[PDB]
């Protein structure tokens, strides 16, 4: 416990996991970002507190981070992120949405932070299979389980720094919030295969979220989501 | 005064028949030899023609899918209630086919001749198909329309005092095989998004596992869609 850890996440599941990690480890603080929406969780404005953070902490561990860390922070203290995609494929926003569409792997990756988003030396990663009946929702739920097991399994090694991280072979691709937003509008005139349309719908089905929509002939907006059930 | 035989295998029509029995009273309610209503007696119409003609003044069927023997038609006045808008998508599950082809759907009360859902129309009422409708949601409305249309015209149907008009054209007829064919989704089929979306909503009826495909690993997967219009 000579290792003093700062945990940063705006994600509700990662936060719950951070709380368990706290019970287990002890010398550990949990914050969210200035724009995070977790109720009752204090906020570190990382961009301003670089000095405090470096002096005060031995390791900064973030979950699902979307902003880049300032170079000075990356230098002054060991920074690690947990991303719920399989780097370097579909880095950035909502990896399993884009993976359902393009067929690239999804999973959870624990990695050292550099100046680019979801980039740089990989500590560990597990792939998550995408079944033909999976929606974004069902995959995401599995990813959160994988994340919990992966992080818990490797916590000691992350804490102690007893790993050798390996950079991915290639740069992969990056998706941003705009990219998800563009997927949401369904163009009723677009041509494609049924499989293509079906993937589109399931990639945009996540429990109750009203993601996919079209505007009908009379100007009414209609929300679409899909239900896929494999036989017993 | 007028003794009615009601024939239906449909659960909603049966309930409606039970109410009509409470009103008119000189009326028996049966199902067919292959119907599945719990505890409802069965007329094997094909073999009881002489008895039916003798015993009854009107045979009123709901959602009939088998053709009446010519002997019965000539021997007693036969009227059918069909949950389609004759002559369009006569036969099986009209709104399923109507959602896909854009023809009108509704409820038609008509005289029975030698062909299925054919012969002089007594009364009919159209049901609008909204862009967010599924087969399930249309069908619920069809069952309400059927109730209202039948209660409105009951005395006249009972009386025999209506005018009836033959439809101008033959229309089209859909059979169980046709519905069965629709169910199989071909993931390589090309079309517009709107087309595919109509196909899925057409095959969505509450919990029915209608639409299906077989994935690469040989696993059968059922598909339904959930459409929700914004608050008007
Ligand atoms: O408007 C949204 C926001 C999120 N999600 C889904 O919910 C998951 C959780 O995203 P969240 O914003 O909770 O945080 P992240 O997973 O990016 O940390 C995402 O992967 C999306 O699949 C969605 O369907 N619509
Ligand atoms: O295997 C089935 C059977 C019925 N239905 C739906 O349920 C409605 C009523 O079916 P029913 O068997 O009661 O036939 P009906 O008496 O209306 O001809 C149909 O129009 C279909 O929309 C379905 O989707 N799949
Ligand atoms: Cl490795």
């Amino acid at each position: 416990s000579m290792v003093t850890i700062l945990i940063l996440t705006d994600n509700v599941h990662a936060h719950a996991l951070a709380v368990d990690l706290q019970a287990r480890h002890g010398d550990m603080d949990v914050y969210q970002s200035p724009i995070g929406q977790l109720p009752g969780v204090p906020r570190c404005d990382v961009a301003e507190r670089v000095a405090e953070i470096v002096e005060r902490y031995d390791l900064v561990l973030s979950f699902h981070c979307k902003q880049r860390f300032p170079a000075a922070l990356i230098d002054g203290v060991r920074c690690v992120n947990v991303h719920p995609g399989f780097n370097p494929y579909n880095r950035g926003w909502f990896p399993q949405v884009f993976s359902i569409i393009d067929g690239q792997k999804v999973g959870v990756t624990i990695h050292e932070i550099d100046d680019q988003l979801d980039h740089g030396p990989i500590i560990a990663q597990r792939e998550c299979a995408i079944e033909s009946w999976d929606s974004s929702g069902s995959v995401y739920a599995r990813l959160m389980d994988i994340e919990r097991e992966l992080v818990l399994e490797h916590f000691d090694a992350i804490r102690d720094g007893s790993y050798t991280a390996k950079s991915p072979a290639t740069e992969g691709n990056l998706n941003l919030k705009k990219d998800f937003e563009q997927l949401r509008r369904l163009d009723l005139n677009e041509r494609g295969t049924f499989g293509h349309f079906l993937n589109r719908l399931r990639a945009l089905t996540h429990d109750d979220f009203r993601n996919a929509w079209f505007v009908d002939a009379s100007g009414r907006k209609v929300f679409v989501r899909v239900v896929l059930e494999p036989e017993k």
